[PDB]
This record gives C-alpha cells, structure tokens and sequence, in this order.
C-alpha cells in the first residue's frame, strides 16, 4: 500500500516533500539516495508495553514501505539535511540557483 500523507513539494527555495512516518526513532526509519533516487523505508517495532494489557481497538497495522520518487536534478548526499520530529519525517533536498 501507499500513503495519502506522502506528498512531494518543491517551492523555489528547496526540493522538499512530506512523509507519514509517525513514531519511529532514527532506528525505525531509513533514507538512502541511489543514483539521484531518494528511498523511503521504515518499520514501527512492537510497542511492548505491558504484555497483558488490551487491544480492544488496535486498528494500528503499520509496517514497511519501499518508496522512492524521481527528481528533476542530481542530488548531493552531503549538503542535504535530515531531521525527523513530532511524528513526521522531513528531509529537504534543496537545489541550485537557477533564473
């Protein structure tokens, strides 16, 4: 399956995109570029709370995802920043200065 909350922007001041990668410490996501091809990939591990509590409504079947998305420009592994915050992933591939 895919996501409705996975959208690729590109205001004039960076190549960005939003990702619905909620709750998944750095050890639960992964971001690779492979020939200007930025990869989406992750999985939420078991929240091993109290192994005896309940799951009444547990509608929470999250797993793994091998997304990419083509770009208009060859990237730069370095220059680009990486930060996940309160439930969302944000890696902004900026660009180069063009009229």
């Amino acid at each position: 399956s895919f996501l409705p909350a996975a959208e690729l922007e590109e205001t004039p001041e960076a190549l960005l995109l939003k990702v619905e990668l909620p709750g998944m410490d750095p050890k639960d996501i992964d971001v690779q570029v492979t020939a200007e091809a930025v990869s989406i990939s992750g999985e939420r591990k078991s929240e091993t709370k109290t192994e005896t509590e309940g799951m009444k409504r547990t509608e929470f079947r999250y797993g793994k995802f091998q997304r990419v998305i083509p770009l208009p420009v060859r990237i730069q592994n370095t220059s680009v920043k990486a930060e996940y915050k309160d439930g969302i992933l944000h890696l902004t591939l900026p660009k180069a200065e063009e009229e």
